[PDB]
């Protein structure tokens, strides 16, 4: 039995059903750089969240080895050329967050189409300014969903309940299940000016590194509004910002960003963009089911 | 009956199908109180919203006009006694809003959820406050719709789409066609310990003022997230404004209040309450598309 690392926040079932297997793992990371010499040194594995952005370095000072998986999305915290010293995966869980990115995203069309943030930000200013903040419904108005896997098909099986008509596109995905899951599926061509919305989850990629960039934004109709729930960058975060600056972009929602703690600022800064840091996953729940799949599909593999 | 006025904001929308069916008006909004009895003292129909509120006199000094007609739900801006008893009754604009009622409001349950006004607020002061939006999951919770109709059975069918179980009471309405959009019937008695959430859009009746009271937060969870995009004092401001101090309310999302522009100021300001200036009503889809029926219910006179 070997015992590993809590390398992050991550609720306490996870310890307990990570054990009863025989396996557990020391309650903290509070840390960064020198006080981490300390789990070091030991361990197979590793369980993270996010935050403990695994230096070039501290993969390979931790030479007691085969394996590390966190729970939840992706991995953004690690360089896995620097990560696969000698016999390394990295276990994620992407099942998990499906339900509860899919529900964020949703909230953050309605914000999109009302302005709700905007109105009680200045509500909580002390104002009555029944005329600034005049939205547009969702019924009838026309969403476009780029990449269609676990969450998107949740997030327009939830969306097209709302009166929307949904359209999008996956290379891979036919227009038959696309269709039976009620998005229509299109080349990018025609999706740009049929759009009153458009969100993506598609995965940081090269084909999707700013798949929404100066051209996409110039076919788009005017006053479209993107939401990005998905990886920070998708969306060319200074091209979104010039279409917002002018007619292009009525609104934009981001709960992602290319430098994660965002230091540039003119997006968040700007009237019709909302915000948020990386809630994406964030429920009591989501973090609840990625902590248990993890740490079973790492407590019963060797 | 052949010459009006509409006192108010208005999307000739309305005007246009006015001119036609026999009937010419005049185009003026800016109004004093008690002026507009020269520009209506020689015509004889009204069409008001919000500003500039038909008063229980402007009536009687009007010794013109006959009937009257508002843009929106319900009237909050006639003394309908001192109109009903000189002969005088109010065509309104019942169908207009409920959609755009419904989709606020399913918004703001979501916000409730995830806090992404209380989230984005602080991006837009530049912090990084990933744990304190730690938000709750739609999908298994709980829903209370107080009163269904119009809006209570389209945020019932919109808000079963993110897994839902959503229940709710309006006595008249059957418990047979309670079911007909998902939504299962309760007495208040039992349905208050089941709910994570609960909507309310049930109109302003003493019957109702002040429907949720410390009463009904003693029965339901604790920490239950209430919405109310209906009248103000269906939820009594004091007691809602104790029972978040308590935990025993977690959050609320309001759009409408007792007071008009409420000078009291001790809810809006709440951490754990989101808020915004009746804008229930605000698309001019929704509001133009209440201008098409009071200007038919009018030239459905003539
Ligand atoms: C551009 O090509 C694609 O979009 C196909 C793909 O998006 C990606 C293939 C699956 C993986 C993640 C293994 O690459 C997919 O099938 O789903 C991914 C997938 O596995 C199903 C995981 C992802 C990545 C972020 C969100 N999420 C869950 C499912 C999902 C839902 C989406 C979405 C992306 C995802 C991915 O955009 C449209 O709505
Ligand atoms: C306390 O008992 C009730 O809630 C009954 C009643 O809410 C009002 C009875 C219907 C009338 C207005 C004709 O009395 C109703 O049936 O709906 C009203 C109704 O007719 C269906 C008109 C209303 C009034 C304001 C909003 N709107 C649209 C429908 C609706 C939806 C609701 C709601 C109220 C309304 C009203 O509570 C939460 O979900």
């Amino acid at each position: 039995l070997r015992k590993v690392l809590i390398s992050d926040s991550l609720d306490p079932c996870c310890r307990k059903i990570l054990q009863d297997g025989g396996l557990q793992v020391v309650e903290k990371q509070n840390l960064s750089k020198e006080e981490l010499i300390a789990e070091l040194q030991d361990c197979e594995g590793l369980i993270v969240r996010s935050a403990t952005k695994v230096t070039a370095d501290v993969i390979n000072a931790a030479e007691k080895l085969q394996v590390v998986g966190r729970a939840g999305t992706g991995v953004d915290n690690v360089d896995l050329e620097a990560a696969t010293r000698k016999g390394i995966l990295v276990m994620n869980t992407p099942n998990g967050n499906s339900l509860s990115a899919a529900e964020l995203t949703c909230g953050m069309i309605m914000c999109l189409a009302r302005q709700i943030p905007q109105a009680t930000a200045s509500m909580k200013d002390g104002k009555w300014e029944r005329k600034k903040f005049m939205g547009t419904e969702l019924n009838g108005k026309t969403l476009g969903i780029l990449g269609l896997g676990r969450i998107g098909r949740e997030v327009a099986t939830r969306m097209q309940s709302f009166g929307m008509k949904t359209i999008g596109y996956d290379p891979i995905i036919s227009p038959e299940v696309s269709a039976s899951f009620g998005v229509q599926q299109l080349p990018l061509e025609e999706i740009w000016p049929l759009c009153d919305f458009i969100t993506v989850h598609t995965p940081l990629l090269p084909s999707t590194t700013g798949l929404l960039n100066d051209n996409t934004f110039a076919q788009c109709k005017k006053g479209v509004r993107v939401v990005n729930c998905a990886r920070g960058g998708i969306v060319d975060e200074g091209a979104l910002l010039r279409a917002l600056q002018s007619g292009q972009c009525a609104g934009a929602a981001l709960d992602v960003f290319t430098e994660e703690p965002p230091r540039d600022r003119a997006l968040v800064d700007h009237e019709n963009v909302i915000s948020c840091p990386h809630l994406g996953a964030s429920t009591k729940e989501a973090q609840s089911r990625c902590g248990e799949e993890i740490a079973v599909q790492f407590v019963d593999m060797v």
